[PDB]
């Protein structure tokens, strides 16, 4: 998978088009007023453009008809054409649908009568009907929900303070146990529902209330731009991630209550974002400018062979692996992408972007995009995949006359340090190769996978292993995303400890260890939505068009893995409390002291971090143990000999779990230790405001434990639900319960004992 600079008649032509016709004007699309509406289409290849007006978005709908057709005239400046077609219809034209008929040549046959006519929606569509075939004239202020003018961006001071929850809108609430109303399940409006509980039983929180409690800073949403792969008129059981773009600046219709009325999806999309903002959560949008679903697109139908990268042979370059790739190096696609980003930020109050196959997008465009978004607010986050999905064929230079560079990991040094790149280094290091679900990483016991973790600990910004980030700010730290297998599915497949979606005590230990690594590592901490509750896709390693009920978040898991949720919740608090871990720059690189060589093949990774921030802990000690037995780990750094443990295999948080004197720590099997200096802990005054519930499993006759006790942890006053241990053999059954199996967290710890007796199933 490589990139190749090849100049040819298509690239030659497109460059000449940019020289003459490039339009920096800021009014492409509809310019609606109550008095009149002006339409504008950029097409230097066209000989004529007609405007077609309709009553409805599709012909099937009630009262569907065509109002009239009009002819656009060339926009002349001092009797010179600037490449833009225009027309102004005087009167009220809101809530009417429209589409252009573009008679045009290709880029390499301008001036000839080798023309074709295509019917297409507006390239700069702000709204469309069902299945995005017809554009809609809309007053955008009519789509504003209640108090939208009072809705601000939710931005982090530092991107490296984030905790990203990568979520699909359908997956969020499609499960009936979500407790979300019948109308809104798997829809935009699901986010607006406060007070949702598991099976609406009013005992444990789900959806938005669950996120408030978990304490995630950021929700990254899978494509909610308009895509092809769901029929918006069809059945509700349809599923797709939606990496199949059609209209870039239009919400997806499937996630709305009514896709036929183009305004409805816009309103409900804003209500989703307002809800997340009101919950104090930042919203990142997954964007896919790297390709469109088909070359039968609004871009091609307007200006054929301009917007896509063309090979010498006339074939579309297939760098995406999806049939085409967007020519970001072109003047009017660069501008489109940058204008698109600004639109979503300004109109929909989007706080950041995850760029799909950023490696197919040229570095200059990305830095220009960073600079443009900086003008709004530099806290607006940017990150993406620093790779392609195939071979890419591009021109030597951009439309600026600077050399084309793809925004890959290899070219991280040429890319803004506030455009982060997914660190597959630490990903593969933690839980094994993402390309093979059965492959083992560090947590399953791979010693050679340790170096991947150790380099990931400093966001692959200290030394070089596979790739190098400029700083932690340019690194997304993660163990799994929507692609490939979930963390827990890979744990299961690679070990064979149980079936997919089945709880196993050793698997959970490995899951907890992954948590400890992610939140004692530098960079932008990132997880798949439900990693904290051992999310499973039943071994599906590419669930892009798999069943909806397979993909959906199983909300029963907030109870079944409540202890795992509690662990992540605590680990998150540790990172947010300790500044070195959330550093943007390389200030703390030389403050790390690894016990063993960073590249060591080892069962036990350990290091200390010297802090310099007053009012915080002075020094943190982190140990990862992947051995099946407990290990005594002696730190090479002996400067501190008085420690307070704030994380172990049982729990993580801001509270003391015991003290250690000296430089040696006994680390349990398949577990992490996080400790901080005694003096620092005492002075800083960083303490937990969360309650705890200890769950025990005892054989009543002997009084002996059948399974290790676990810890739940949550806000004082918030509801918890405990359950019997799923892994205890079927020859025992619960006979009696001590303490409150269900209740609210208190400041003082509560205990729940499940008393077991002999059983024969
Ligand atoms: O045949 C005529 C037709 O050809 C082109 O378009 C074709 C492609 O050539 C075909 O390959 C096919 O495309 C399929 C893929 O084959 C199929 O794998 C799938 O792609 C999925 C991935 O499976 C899925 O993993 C996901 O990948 C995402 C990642 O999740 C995301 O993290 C990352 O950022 O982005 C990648 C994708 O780049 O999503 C993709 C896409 O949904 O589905 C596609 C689409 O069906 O079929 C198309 C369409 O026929 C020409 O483009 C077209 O003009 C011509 O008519
Ligand atoms: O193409 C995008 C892709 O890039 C990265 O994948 C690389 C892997 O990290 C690397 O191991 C290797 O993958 C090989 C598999 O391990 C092996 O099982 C077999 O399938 O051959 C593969 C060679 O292609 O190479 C790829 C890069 O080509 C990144 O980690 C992925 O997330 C991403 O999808
Ligand atoms: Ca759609």
């Amino acid at each position: 998978s490589s990139d190749y600079a090849r100049d040819n008649s298509y690239t030659k032509a497109a460059e000449d088009i940019d020289a003459q016709y490039a339009y920096s004007g800021n009014d492409l699309g509809v310019t609606y007023t109550k008095d009149a509406t002006t339409f504008k289409v950029w097409s230097p290849t066209a000989t004529g453009v007609k405007l077609n007006i309709f009553t409805k978005g599709s012909d099937d709908e009630q009262g569907a008809s065509k109002v009239a057709s009009y002819t656009l005239e060339k926009m002349l400046v001092d009797g010179e054409w600037n490449g833009v077609w225009t027309i102004t219809l005087v009167g009220e034209w809101k809530d009417y649908y429209y589409t252009y008929s573009v008679t045009t040549t290709d880029t390499t046959h301008i001036g000839s009568d080798a023309t074709k006519t295509y019917e297409t929606q507006d390239v700069y569509s702000t709204a469309t009907g069902v299945n995005g075939k017809r554009s809609m004239i809309v007053d955008l202020d009519e789509t504003d929900p209640e108090g939208w003018s009072n809705d601000s961006h939710v931005l982090l001071d530092k991107s490296t303070k984030s905790s990203v929850w990568e979520l699909h809108i359908k997956d969020f609430s499609y499960d009936k146990a979500s407790g979300v109303s019948d109308a809104n399940r798997g829809k935009y409006l699901a986010f607006t529902e406060n007070g949702t509980t598991l099976n609406g039983e009013g005992k444990v929180s789900t959806c938005i209330d669950y996120l408030k409690e978990l304490g995630v800073t950021t929700v990254q949403l899978n494509p909610f731009y308009d895509f092809q792969s769901v029929n918006e008129a069809g059945d509700d059981s349809q599923f797709n991630w939606g990496y199949d773009p059609v209209n870039y600046n239009v919400p997806e219709g499937s996630y709305s209550s009514n896709p036929y009325d183009g305004k409805v999806r816009i309103k409900e999309c804003k209500e989703m974002i307002k809800a997340l903002h009101d919950a104090g959560i930042s919203v990142v949008m997954d964007v896919v400018y790297n390709h469109t679903y088909s070359t039968d697109s609004c871009f091609q139908y307007t200006v054929p062979n301009y917007y896509y990268r063309m090979k010498t042979t006339g074939a579309f370059s297939d760098g995406s692996g999806c049939g085409n790739e967007g020519a970001t190096e072109r003047a009017m696609y660069r501008q489109y992408v940058i204008d698109s980003l600004k639109y979503w930020v300004n109109e929909y109050h989007v706080d950041g972007f995850r760029f799909a196959l950023m490696g197919l997008m040229d570095v200059e465009t990305m830095n220009m995009a960073r600079e443009a978004l900086d003008q709004i607010d530099p806290r607006i986050t940017m990150w993406g995949e620093g790779w392609a999905g195939g071979d890419s064929y591009h021109p030597t230079n951009t439309c600026s006359g600077t050399k084309f560079y793809p925004a890959t990991q290899a070219n991280a040094s040429r890319l803004s340090d506030r455009i982060a790149i997914f660190n597959d280094g630490i990903r593969d290091g933690i839980k094994g190769s993402a390309m093979d679900i059965s492959d083992v990483g560090f947590i399953q016991g791979s010693k050679s996978s340790a170096k991947g973790v150790s380099y990931g600990v400093r966001a692959n910004s200290s030394g070089t292993y596979k790739w190098k980030a400029q700083a932690p700010s340019q690194c997304v730290t993660y163990d799994a995303c929507h692609d490939n297998a979930t963390l827990y599915d890979q744990i299961i497949a690679s070990t064979g400890l149980a079936d997919y979606g089945e709880r196993n005590s050793e698997a959970v230990k490995m899951n907890r260890l992954a948590s400890a690594i992610i939140y004692t590592s530098q960079g932008i901490s990132f997880t798949l939505a439900g990693e904290e509750m051992a999310r499973s896709k039943d071994g599906d390693t590419n669930s892009y068009k798999s069943a909806a009920n397979l993909n959906m978040i199983k909300w029963q898991n907030v109870v079944d893995y409540a202890d795992v949720v509690s662990y992540y919740k605590g680990m998150m608090q540790i990172k947010s409390a300790f500044s070195p871990l959330t550093a943007m720059d390389n200030s703390y690189a030389d403050k790390y002291t690894f016990t063993k060589k960073v590249s060591a093949s080892t069962n036990q990774i350990s290091f200390t971090i010297q802090n310099d921030v007053e009012g915080e802990w002075n020094k943190m000690a982190v140990i990862y143990n992947n051995a099946t037995t407990a290990a005594d780990v002696t730190l090479s750094d002996t400067s501190v000999t008085d420690w307070v443990v704030i994380a172990n295999g049982e729990t993580a948080g801001l509270d003391s779990l015991g003290e250690v004197t000296g430089s040696t720590f006994t680390v349990p099997a398949r577990s992490a230790i996080v400790a901080v200096d005694k003096a620092g802990y005492e002075s800083a005054g960083i303490h937990s405001s969360k309650g705890k519930v200890k769950v025990n499993y005892v054989y009543e006759a002997t009084g002996e434990k059948l399974e290790d006790s676990v810890i739940l942890q949550g806000s004082v006053g918030s509801g918890y639900v405990t359950v019997p241990s799923a892994v205890i053999p079927d020859t025992y059954i619960v006979s009696r319960i001590g303490g409150n199996a269900e209740g609210k967290y208190t400041s003082d710890m509560q205990e729940v004992t499940y008393y077991y007796t002999d059983y024969i199933p």
